[PDB]
């Protein structure tokens, strides 16, 4: 018996999530090209700091969401948490295209990513508090009975 | 019964990308000594922030590897991802050995890394696709009936 | 039959892991504002640049933590590696807080976090090694016999 089933709409979710990086990191490379900017060196003119930038800060973030994505979809339930993780990527997707354009632009979206994976955070913690929290509850229980 | 032996092969490969990561970094904190570049700060001579670049990069890149390789080898084929993952790390280790000497010798094992990622997220993709694509063509064709 | 008691204490040490990484971020924000540095762009008052680094190096450490933390509680013992993991994040918060003031306070809480991520990764090799090189010493005395 395999367990591909129960974890097949989270590896979904994450690879896409590597194909929306890959993506990043393309559009990156060529605003490299575009403001001729070569490796090393990640400085030229604003437009393309702010690109670069929007990858960075994805790239950052990605493996945080990845961690609370499964943490959240194997504790709590793994639809809602691939779910949090659609909104999220979407919402970093639009993020990227924002800070492309504009500093400002990047924001709305930025907020929208922020809030999903907050929300992965609260499954999770709840998924693993309804996991410890009966047995330790329980035990302190039996401790104080005794009497 | 444990799941172990279905994941050991890539919880080697993740490990050695682990020790490789860490030589990444050894690697670099060398260069700081080398051209006198002292915490915080990433500027100094050409051949320290290419070391540095170079570290940084395989850093970035490094949870995209062990994602799709997890997913790859869980719904593809474990000892295919695995595989692809030794030829990664292998070109990766090129990669940084050429940054540090010139940009233009990264390129060659840069390629090779490419190469061998986008492979594991096409495993990873017809993997999932394998899982997916007949339950939801058989659920398709049903409603289809109906007549 | 669910799997989620073997990993509980991984997944809860995961996600605390996050939890401080959030927390890293928005102290990083926090000196943007304090030393008026305006995104993109991340130069300005020695301190900002300090915190932000170690923001920085925090984040690029973060999945080598959780690779070997999760390949050594399978592979090794689960309570041992949360424990590092514990005593990892605890370091890496000293070391976010030493580096926010000075550069040279960082440097007692990285040595810990090193030391513990260092125990992880031993622990990662130990449990892989034990599972691997029976099988293979065996097949290797069979060859031998062969006469
Ligand atoms: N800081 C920017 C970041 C952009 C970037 O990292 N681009 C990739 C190359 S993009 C080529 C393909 O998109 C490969 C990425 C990929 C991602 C997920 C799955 C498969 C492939 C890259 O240059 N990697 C290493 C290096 O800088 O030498 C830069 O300097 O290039
Ligand atoms: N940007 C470069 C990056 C190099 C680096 O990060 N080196 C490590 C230290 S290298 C020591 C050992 O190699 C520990 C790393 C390790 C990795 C995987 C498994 C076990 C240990 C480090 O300095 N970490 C935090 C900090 O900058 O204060 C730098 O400024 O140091
Ligand atoms: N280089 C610093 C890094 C600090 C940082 O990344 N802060 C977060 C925002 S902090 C808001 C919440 O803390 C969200 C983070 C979080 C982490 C784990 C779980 C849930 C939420 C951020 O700015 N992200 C994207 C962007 O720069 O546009 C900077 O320029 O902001
Ligand atoms: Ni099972």
């Amino acid at each position: 018996h395999h367990h591909k089933d129960e974890v097949a709409l989270l590896a979904a979710v994450t690879l896409l999530g590597v194909l929306l990086q890959a993506y990043f990191s393309l559009q990156v490379i060529s605003a490299r090209r575009a403001f001729r900017v070569s490796p090393p060196l990640t400085t030229g003119p604003p437009e393309f700091e702010r690109v670069y930038r929007a990858q960075v800060n994805c790239s950052e973030y990605f493996p945080l969401f990845l961690a609370t994505l499964w943490v959240a979809g194997i504790f709590f339930h793994e639809g809602a948490a691939a779910l949090c993780g659609l909104v999220y990527l979407f919402a970093r997707l639009r993020y990227f295209q924002g800070y492309a354009r504009s500093a400002q632009l990047r924001l709305a979206p930025l907020y929208a990513s922020a809030r999903a994976l907050w929300l992965l955070v609260a499954l999770a913690a709840l998924g693993l508090l309804a996991h410890f929290l009966p047995a330790a509850l329980r035990a302190a229980l039996l401790g104080r009975l005794r009497t």
